[PDB]
């Protein structure tokens, strides 16, 4: 296949999601950021699911 870089962010701490209706993120794991215009960010993880995540556990990449 191929591994090219996307509009990606990174997680700071582990955050378990309630259901796949939400977004589950892992510590230091990279997520895909869609909407960053509100309190809870709209991201997609490696689990190809999408939802909202807490800004205390997730942040934009510094790189």
């Amino acid at each position: 296949g191929s591994m090219a870089e996307e509009v990606v962010v990174v997680a700071k701490f582990d955050y378990v999601a309630q259901q796949e209706q939400e977004l589950d993120i892992k510590k230091n794991e990279r997520l895909w950021l869609l909407d960053d215009s509100k309190s809870w960010w709209r991201v997609r993880n490696s689990m190809n699911k999408t939802g909202f995540v807490p800004s205390n556990y997730v942040e934009r990449k510094n790189s």
